[PDB]
């Protein structure tokens, strides 16, 4: 079954502990070269990654004993699913562990857009006292549009309801009855755009969600709409977002994620009305601990099957 | 016996409208000199200010007909209360207009301390991608200590309850039964300090609250406590806070307010774990509008009482 598991990224110690409690041998090495990674995998049936380690077609094809790739996080962004499927390698992730940490960062970004706290801190640290520049907006009575009403979307909804925000949204798979149970009125996208003071995206990256916000959608928005992307780079068209920030059609944007990470185009990051993080949505001690446990349990469950 | 009211700062047109609906005469002039202000007040029993106009002892002593000074805001920093009291002039403020805007900024500051959003934005704008540096804290299950359970304290409590924070606190006049009704468990200060992951202050500035947080209180705190002051400068002893940040007893602080504004001592503002705003707690379009209305209504209520 599984003898040895490699951990190629920085995880909570509890990942290794649960695996070793399950009778598995564990190696833990970070910042390994592509050649280095291939070398340490020759003894291993299991590999556990975060987002740093790139499990490409070349790494999969070279790792002969590899049976399972485990990602302590959501999606499979840094894993070639096609390459793994062709080799019969099982790819597992932790869809629940990061939900609350991503929802909390999203809520923080909404508050930061309303009051420009990051820009105000930068101003203060430059020895400036700029009261007029940083006149902000009250969230109470404003409309938040939530695109994607899965794990994270519903947690954002209930938190921002406590601020007196009206929460509307769209999800092609979630019933209006389910969304109603967490206070989100579902509408067609065309009805959402004109109502929103704030828009936040919580969808996978799919053809249908690539530029879910674009020039066509910004044209339908309230002048001065504020937008959050703590989901995946590209869901908000970065070209369309910059054009909306330049016109003032968009009053501000908060971006945890970019089409390229780190972004080589700095136009959005450098914009005075853009707040950003280097993909910190899952970067809490609690989320890293829960994902480490979630992936370790999946590995042990595989042992029980084998 | 209010007949004529001067507005010496920039207010929403709704302030003048409510006053004129109440049968009062209104004059509206901004950026007036101290001599100029005294000249325009000779006909006026009422003066309405923001923060720009300085209602000093000299202006009060010179204004013969002046009976009431109204501030469209919570503080009265720019009014000499002693000088006004000696003359029998009533000083009025707007204790309700700013509550939600101050509560929202406080909640934003808590989220910013949990995930270092201002520092992460500064890092991104410096061309850096520092994922590991900005490992943060999940708010769910953490304890928030709220000192002052009046208008703002109770609004902070219900919002942060939606994040799954345990809300404890202290208020010398609010009964434990009343605080329980908005989800805040009242304990003696000595029992609060060791439990808190986060502490926020929502008290007036009094002798009893000057250094409410100090070396004695930080010594009783959990190592790595995070502190918010969106109330008044000096409630958190700035010397004691800097010492706690330097030792790591305090993992971070968010300051909207300072003992001197703008602060001449930059040690706190410049600290990597300190986020700050130039006193933006009441700086929303909605709060500024509501305070302008709230002060006008108080003037009209006085007219109705005579
Ligand atoms: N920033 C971070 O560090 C971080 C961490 C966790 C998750 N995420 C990302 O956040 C996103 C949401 O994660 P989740 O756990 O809530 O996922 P989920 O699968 O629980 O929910 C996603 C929802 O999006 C809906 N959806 C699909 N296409 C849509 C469309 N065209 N319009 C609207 N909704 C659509 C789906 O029906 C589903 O309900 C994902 O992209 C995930 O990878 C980012
Ligand atoms: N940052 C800003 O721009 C901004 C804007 C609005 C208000 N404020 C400030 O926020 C503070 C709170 O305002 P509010 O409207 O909630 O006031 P409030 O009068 O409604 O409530 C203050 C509470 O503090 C309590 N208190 C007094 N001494 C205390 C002590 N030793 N320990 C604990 N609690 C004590 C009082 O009993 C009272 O219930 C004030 O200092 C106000 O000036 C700041
Ligand atoms: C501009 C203000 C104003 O004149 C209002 C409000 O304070 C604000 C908008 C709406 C006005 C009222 C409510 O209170 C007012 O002070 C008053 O002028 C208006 C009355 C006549 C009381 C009722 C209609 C309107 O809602
Ligand atoms: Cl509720
Ligand atoms: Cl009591
Ligand atoms: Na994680």
């Amino acid at each position: 079954n599984l003898r040895k598991v490699l951990i190629s990224d920085s995880l909570d110690p509890c990942c290794r502990k649960i695996l070793q409690d399950g009778g598995l041998q564990v190696v833990e090495k970070q910042n390994l070269s592509k050649e280095e990674l291939i070398a340490e995998l020759q003894d291993c049936e299991g590999l556990i990654v975060r987002s740093a380690t790139k499990v490409t077609a070349d790494v999969i094809n070279a790792a002969e004993k590899l049976q399972v790739v485990g990602r302590a996080g959501t999606g499979v962004d840094n894993v070639d699913l096609e390459a793994a499927t062709r080799k019969g390698i099982l790819v597992m992730n932790t869809p629940n562990g990061n939900s609350l940490s991503a929802a909390e960062l999203t809520c923080g970004m909404i508050m930061c857009l309303a009051r420009q706290i990051p820009q105000a801190t930068a101003s203060m640290k430059d020895g400036k006292w700029e009261r007029k520049k940083f006149m902000g907006t009250e969230l109470n009575g404003k409309t938040l549009g939530i695109l994607g009403l899965g794990r994270i979307g519903r947690e954002v909804a209930t938190r921002m309801q406590s601020f007196g925000m009206k929460t509307i949204g769209y999800d092609p798979i979630i019933s209006p009855e389910v969304s109603a149970s967490f206070g989100v009125q579902q509408l067609p996208l065309e009805e959402i755009w004109p109502l929103c003071d704030f828009i936040t995206v919580h969808t996978p990256l799919l053809p249908s969600t690539t530029g879910l916000l674009n020039d066509n959608t910004f044209a339908q928005c309230k002048k001065g709409v504020r937008v959050v992307n703590c989901a995946r780079g590209g869901i908000v068209d970065e070209g369309a977002l910059l054009r909306a920030l330049q016109s003032g059609q968009c009053a501000g944007a908060a971006l945890d994620v970019f089409t390229e990470e780190p972004p080589r185009d700095r136009a959005l990051v450098d914009h005075e009305n853009v707040i950003s993080c280097p993909h910190l949505g899952a970067s809490t001690k609690e989320a890293q601990s829960r994902c480490g446990e979630e992936i370790a349990v999946q590995f042990v469950d595989m042992v029980k099957l084998e």
